[PDB]
C-alpha cells in the first residue's frame, strides 16, 4: 500500500531498527523527551544550523520545558552559511537554505509569485525513515498529505546503456516494453542474489545470520521481534557480516552475482556473441547503470557491501515527498516547533559566524570554548557549558584537528594562515576529548573524520513548460510521457518534476543528478563554483548547452530502421534560456554531498556513530557532541542526521548527569547503553 | 646501483615485461621498426599531441623510412590545448604543455631567465620503465644525466599522522629518529604482506603462481626467463591472480594483512586505551597516510589490489628526473625526432583544431572520418585511411560515443548542443568498430571508455628562496634539511624542490600534491578552476593562504614540552607572496589526472588494452586505435600511454597489412598476438 500522509508513512517505519543500532527503535526513543537533566540556567551552542543542528535544538527545548522553575537554557546557534533561512527571520536562494536541504526559487521579478522550485539538496525520503516521519510529524501534523517521489521505475522511465534502450514502469515484465528484456533478468539475478526471499528457500549470494536479508530485514522492522533476536543481531551477526564484507565493494558483489548466475544458464550470452568474461562484464556494467530504483548505481560500485545492505535492509528506494513548496519549510518548522516547545525556559540566538576552532580550556564552569569570524572576519571568543558541533567531517576537521592531541599549557587558535586574529586559551584539551591518558585515542577520533568519504554530486537545473512532454517526440508509456531517464550518456539521471508552486505550467528539469565519478566527468563544464549562476539574474547557459551536447546522441530504438538523435535531446533544449543552473556540491564548503563509505571505513564511520557515548565515562568530562549524517549509518539522508542529533543529546543529558545513564527515559537509555563504548576505560 | 644516465636507466629495464603483456619486453620490441606497410601513400591522423600521439608519431617515422620511393606517410596532428607546444613553434605556461607533461616557468620579466620551473603533471619517473627511458635516449642521448627524484624517503622527511610525527631517511631504523617507531613496525609488515621476500620462504599474503611477488618480479625483469614461464604467467597466473583478488581493494589487502600481524602479535595494541578494532584501524591508517616510497596512498585505497601489485612488481617508486629544465621537452624532443627519423617520407602537420566525432563513413578508401573544430569554432571534415585516438578517455568519449553501436544510413554529427555546425556522413559505422554484427560488441567498447576512473588529482605551488631551508627554525635530519613532509594536515604530500634552472637560489615549494579525496577535500579552496591565477601576472595569494592556514597545527614534538604552531607553517609562508599557483587536473579537461583502476575495472581497462587486436580479423573493416594511458595498465605513467602507442601502431601495422601479422617484426609480433583477441578468427 502506498502511503499517502505523513501519519502512514511515520507509523510504516515508526519500528525499524538499524543494524549498527539493532537495540533501539529511534521514533520510540524520540516519543517523549530523552531525558532529565539537573536544574540549572544552561549555556550550549549549536554549531551548524541543518537538519542535525535544528534537531538537537528541538530536542534541547523539549527538555528544556522539563526544568524546573528557575532553570533554563539558552543556545547560541552558529551558522555561517548567509543563505541560511535562519538569517532570514531569476533564481533566488537567499534564506532557502538548512545546510544540505536546499531549494532554489525560479521567479520572475516577483519571489512570492515563482515559476518552479529546484531542489538542490534532499529531495526525496523512504517510507520507512521513522525518524524523518516523525519529526515530519512535528512540523507538519500526521494529516498533510505526501506523494510518491517520481524515481526511475515509479513514472514511466526510459534507460539506455550502451546499444541497450528500456522504456518501463516497475518490475512486472507487463509494464515493461519489452518484457524479455535482459536488463529485467539482470535486474532479478542481482537483487536475488543481494536480497533474496522473505519466505522459503535461502538465495542471496551474502547471508546475515545464515539467512537472506529480506528476513533480517523482517525482524528490524517488526513491532516485537525477539529480544534475542535484536541482541544477536547487533553484538554478533551483523558484526560478523562486517568482519566478511567490509572489505568487499558492491561493484565486486554484483560480478561475483553475476557470474554465478551466468555459469547457472540463468543469464545467456550477451548477443549470443561476446565471451564469457565480456558477457559478465555487460550484465555487471548494465546493472550499474540501472539501478535499485534510484538510477544507476555504477558510481556507487566503490561503497562497501555493508553500507548498501544497510539500503537494502531498508528499502531504501520507496521514497515520498514532503508536504512543502520548499524542503527547507521542514527545517524552519522544526527550528519554530524548538522555540514553541520550550514554552519559554529555551532561548535561541543565532551567530552568523563560521567557527573555526573549538576546545576545551581554562578552570572555569563553562570550559567549551568556540573561536569564531564573523561576516567581516572579526574574532568571537565563547565559552559554553555544552556544545553540539552539527557540521559534516570536512567542516568539522578544521575545528577539531589543529590542537594536538593532549593537554597543552598555552595555544593561540584560529586562522593565523588567514591572516585572522588569534585567541590564546590556556590549559587546553582537544574539543574531542576521549581520554585523559591517551594522545592516540583523541587521534583516532580526529584522524577518522577527517578521512571520511565525502561522495561528490552535482545537480543540474533548468526550467521547462511541462506542456513540453505533450511534444509528439516525447515517448509515452500507455498514454504518459516520460519523465525519469536513466542513462550512460554522461547526465546519469534526470527527471522532469512537475513545479510545487500550483497541472503546473512549469516542471523542474533536473537534467543530470550525478555521483562520484559521474559528476568528476561533468565539473570541468561548471563554469562557476559551486553555483551557476553565482547571481540571481544570471544563467548557466553555456554550462546547460555542455550537458545538450552530452545528449545529441543517435540511438537505434528496435524496430525502426535507423538511429534518430535522442529524443531527449529534444527536450533537453525545450528549457527555457533564463535559469539554466548547476550546483556542485563538491566544491561548496561541504566538499561534496554526504558521506557514503567505501571499503573499511565502517571503522571510521562507526567510531563516529558512538563517539556520544563518551558520556559515560564520568571524570572524563568531554563537553562536545556531534551531530551529522557523516557520523550515522544513513551518510545522505536527513535519517541519518536526526539519528546523529538524537545520539548527541543523549550523550549531552548522560555528561550533564555526570553518567548516570538513569537520566534518559527508558526508551532512549539504548541510544547510548546500546552501542559498544568509545571509552574502554574508565567504564560506566 | 643508482643510475646516474639515461642510458644506465634504460638498460635497467630493457628486459622488463607487464603481468598483463609478460610474453613482451616493450623496448625490445620498440629496438627496431614495429613492421612493414605495404607500398603507398598513408592518410593518418594522431588526435592528440601528448605523450602517446608524439610516441605513436615516432614509430610512423620510423615505418616511413622503410617505405620505397614515392611512398610515404601524411599526418595530421590535432591538438586543441592552445598551450601545447605544438603551436609555439610571473608564470608562463603557453608553449610548456604536451598534455599532462605540463611545465609552468617562474619568470620575473624575462621567460628566458627564470627563477624555477613548476612540474604540474608527470615528474618521477621509474627505473625500470624501460620504454619511457628507450624514448628518452631517442630524445637526448644515453650519456644524459639523471637525478633520484627527492620522494619521501630519500631526502629527510617528516611525517604526520594524527598524533604520531616521524623524522627519516631510508628505511635503516638508523636513520630513523626513532627506531621503534609503530610506522616502521606497520611499514615491514605491509610489506612482507604484499610484497614479501625474492629468496627463501614465501611469506606475502597474496601469492602469484603460488609465490611471494618478489620472485615474480624478478622473473619478469630476467634477460633469459626459464622456458614457459613468462607464457605461464601470461596465461595462466597473473588470470588466476586477478580472478582471486581484482574483487578486493588495496585498503581491504591492507587491513587484512594489519590484522593477522595484530592477532600474531607483531603489531601491540596502539597504547593501553585503544581496543582491538581501534588499534587495527590505526594502524591501517598510519600505513595509508606514510606511503610505499611516493607518499600516502590511503587516498588511492579503493584501487584494485591488482593494480597495486603492478606497481609492485615495477619497483615503482624507484624514481629519476629526466635530464632537462621541462619535462615538456621530452615530448618535444620525440616530436623533432620523428620528424628526422621519417627520413623525409613522413609529413606532419599540426591542426589548432579539437575533434569532435570519429567515424567510419561513404564509400572510399579514405574511410576514417574525422569532425573538428577550430579557433574560430568553424567545423571541419577529413578523411583519413587510419586514425590513432591518442586522448584519455573522458576526452575520449564524445568523440567514440555520439554514433550508436551499428550501421546508420546518414548522420548528422559534431556538436550540435553547443550550437555549432554539423556534418552529414552517410553509410556511416562507429568509430570503434568491433562487430559488423554486434551492437553490444561495439557497445562494449565504448561503455568501458567512459566508464574508466580517472584519479583525481591537484598541485599547490609556490616559490621560496632555497636558503630558507637553512634556517634554524627548519629540522635537519642526517646533515640536511627536511625536504619532503607527508602529512595528514590536508596538504597530503610536499616537497621542496629545487629549481632546475641552474645550487640554485630558488626552489619549487610543491606545498600540496594530492589525489582522490584528499583533491576532493582542498577544491573549494582553489578560487579559479582548473588553473589560479589564469593570468601570467597574477598570484592565487588567497588559494595559498587556505594551505598555509592547514599547516597552522599544534604540533607536539618529543623534543620538546610546549609544542607550538608546526614548523611547516613558517616554511609555507616564506614563500614570496607573487607566484603563488594551484592547477587542479580534475577541472582540466582530462576530467582528472590519470586512470588507476577501481575493483572491477581491470575487465574495462584490459579490452582497452587489448582492443588493437581488431587487426586480427581482416574482414572487419576497422580504421580506428587508441594511444593513452588510459588503454594500458600503468595510468599514471608516461609508460602506459607509451605502452599504448606500440600497441596502437602495431595493430595499425597489422590492419594495414589486411590482417597479416607476419607484417610485424619478430620481436613486435607478441605486441598483438600475446594478448587475448578482441575478434575471434582462427588459430595461427
Ligand atoms: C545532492 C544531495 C542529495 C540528497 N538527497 C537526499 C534525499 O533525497 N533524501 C534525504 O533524506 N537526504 C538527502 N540528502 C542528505 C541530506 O541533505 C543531509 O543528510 C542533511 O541535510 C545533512 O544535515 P547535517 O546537519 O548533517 O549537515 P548540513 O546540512 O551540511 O548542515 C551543516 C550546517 O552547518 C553550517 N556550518 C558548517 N560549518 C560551519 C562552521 N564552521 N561554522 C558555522 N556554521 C557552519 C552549514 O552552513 C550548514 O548549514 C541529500 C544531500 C545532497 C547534498
Ligand atoms: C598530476 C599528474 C602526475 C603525474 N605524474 C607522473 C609521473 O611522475 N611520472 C610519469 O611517468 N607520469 C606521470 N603522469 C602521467 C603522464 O603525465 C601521462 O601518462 C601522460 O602524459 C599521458 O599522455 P597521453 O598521451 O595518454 O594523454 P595526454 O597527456 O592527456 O595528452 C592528450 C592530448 O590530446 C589533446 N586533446 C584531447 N582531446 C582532444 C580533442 N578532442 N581534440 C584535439 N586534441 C585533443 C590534449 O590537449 C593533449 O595534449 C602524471 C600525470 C598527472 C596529471
Ligand atoms: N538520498 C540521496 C543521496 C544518496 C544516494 C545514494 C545512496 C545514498 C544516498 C539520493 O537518494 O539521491
Ligand atoms: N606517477 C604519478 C601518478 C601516480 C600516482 C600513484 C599511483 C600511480 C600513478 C606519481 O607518482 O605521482
Amino acid at each position: 500500500k502506498i502511503a499517502t500522509t505523513v501519519g502512514e508513512a511515520r507509523l510504516s517505519g515508526i519500528n525499524y531498527r538499524h543494524p549498527d543500532s539493532a537495540l533501539v527503535s529511534y521514533p520510540v526513543a524520540a516519543a517523549a523527551p530523552l531525558g532529565r537533566l539537573p536544574a540549572g540556567n544552561y549555556r550550549i551552542a549549536i554549531v551548524g544550523g541543518g537538519a542535525g543542528g535544528i534537531a538537537a535544538l528541538y530536542e534541547l527545548g523539549r527538555l528544556a520545558a522539563t526544568l524546573p522553575a528557575g532553570s533554563g537554557i539558552d543556545v547560541q546557534i552558529y551558522e555561517a552559511d548567509p543563505d541560511s533561512f535562519l538569517h532570514d527571520r531569476a533564481i533566488k536562494v537567499r534564506g532557502l537554505k538548512a545546510g544540505r536541504v536546499s531549494a532554489a526559487l525560479v521567479h520572475n521579478g516577483d519571489p512570492a509569485s515563482g515559476d518552479t522550485i529546484y531542489e538542490v539538496g534532499a529531495m526525496r525520503f523512504p517510507e520507512i525513515a521513522g525518524l524523518t516521519w516523525h519529526y515530519a510529524s512535528a512540523a507538519f501534523g500526521d494529516a498533510a498529505p505526501i506523494k510518491v517521489f517520481p524515481n526511475p521505475g515509479k513514472v514511466p522511465t526510459e534507460f539506455v546503456f550502451g546499444n541497450r534502450v528500456d522504456r518501463y514502469v516497475g518490475s512486472d515484465p507487463k509494464d515493461w516494453e519489452d518484457p524479455d528484456s535482459p536488463t529485467l533478468k539482470v535486474l532479478g539475478v542481482v537483487a536475488g542474489g543481494l536480497v533474496g526471499n522473505p519466505q522459503g528457500e535461502n538465495v542471496a549470494m551474502y547471508p546475515i545470520a545464515n539467512v537472506d536479508p529480506a528476513k533480517i530485514a523482517a525482524i528490524l522492522n517488526a513491532a516485537t521481534p525477539p529480544a534475542d533476536a535484536l541482541e544477536r543481531i547487533q553484538t554478533k551477526y551483523w558484526p560478523e557480516f562486517i568482519a566478511q564484507y567490509d572489505g568487499l565493494t558492491l561493484g565486486a558483489a554484483v560480478r561475483e552475482i553475476v557470474t554465478v548466475a551466468f555459469e547457472k544458464g540463468t543469464l545467456p550470452p550477451v548477443d549470443g556473441v561476446l565471451d564469457v568474461d565480456e558477457s559478465i562484464s555487460y550484465y555487471v556494467e548494465l546493472f550499474g547503470r540501472f539501478g535499485f530504483g534510484t538510477g544507476g548505481f555504477k558510481p556507487l560500485y566503490n561503497i562497501s557491501l555493508v553500507e548498501m545492505m544497510r539500503l537494502i535492509l531498508w528499502d531504501y528506494s520507496n521514497e515520498y515527498t514532503l508536504p512543502v513548496t520548499e524542503n527547507v519549510e521542514f527545517i524552519r518548522n522544526l527550528f519554530l516547533k524548538a522555540q514553541n516547545v520550550g514554552a519559554g525556559k529555551l532561548v535561541v540566538q543565532v551567530r552568523q559566524e563560521r567557527v573555526a576552532n573549538a576546545c576545551h580550556s581554562g578552570t572555569a564552569s563553562a570550559r567549551a570554548q568556540l573561536l569564531s569570524y564573523d561576516s567581516h572576519n572579526a574574532v568571537h571568543s565563547e565559552a559554553y557549558d555544552f556544545v553540539i558541533l552539527a557540521v559534516p567531517h570536512d567542516q568539522l576537521t578544521p575545528i577539531v584537528s589543529r590542537s594536538g592531541f593532549e593537554h597543552a599549557a598555552s595555544q593561540n587558535l584560529g586562522d593565523a594562515g588567514l591572516g585572522l586574529e588569534t585567541h590564546t586559551y590556556n590549559q587546553v584539551y582537544p574539543p574531542l576529548l576521549l581520554s585523559d591518558s591517551s594522545p592516540a585515542a583523541n587521534a583516532r577520533i580526529v584522524t577518522a573524520i577527517g578521512q571520511l568519504h565525502m561522495a561528490r554530486s552535482s545537480k543540474v537545473f533548468a526550467t521547462v513548460k511541462t506542456a513540453a512532454l505533450d511534444q509528439p517526440w516525447v515517448p509515452q508509456w500507455r498514454g504518459e510521457p516520460i519523465k525519469a531517464v536513466v542513462s550512460d550518456s554522461g547526465l546519469a539521471a534526470s527527471y522532469v518534476v512537475p513545479s510545487p508552486i500550483v497541472a503546473p505550467e512549469y516542471s523542474s528539469l533536473l537534467a543530470s543528478y550525478t555521483w562520484e565519478d559521474d559528476s568528476t566527468r561533468l565539473r570541468h563544464d561548471f563554469g562557476l563554483y559551486p553555483q551557476n549562476p553565482a547571481t540571481e539574474t544570471g544563467t548557466a547557459d553555456g554550462m546547460y548547452r555542455t550537458m545538450v551536447n552530452r545528449a545529441y546522441r543517435y540511438v537505434k530504438y528496435a524496430g525502426a530502421s535507423n538511429a534518430q538523435p535522442w529524443w531527449f535531446y529534444q527536450l533537453l533544449a525545450e528549457a527555457r534560456t533564463a535559469d539554466r543552473f548547476v550546483f556542485d556540491w563538491t566544491t561548496n564548503k561541504t566538499a561534496g554531498g554526504f558521506k557514503l563509505d567505501m571499503t573499511g571505513d565502517h571503522h571510521q564511520s562507526n567510531l563516529c556513530f558512538r563517539y556520544h557515548t563518551h558520556a559515560l565515562a564520568a571524570s572524563l568530562d568531554n563537553r562536545f557532541f556531534i551531530a551529522s549524517d557523516s557520523y550515522s549509518h544513513l551518510g545522505g539522508w536527513l535519517e541519518g542526521a536526526f539519528m546523529s542529533a538524537l545520539n548527541a543529546v543523549a550523550g549531552l543529558i548522560v555528561r550533564a548527569n555526570r553518567g548516570d545513564v538513569s537520566a534518559l527515559s527508558t526508551e532512549a537509555r539504548p541510544l547510548v547503553i546500546g552501542l559498544r563504548p568509545v571509552v574502554k576505560v574508565p567504564a560506566a
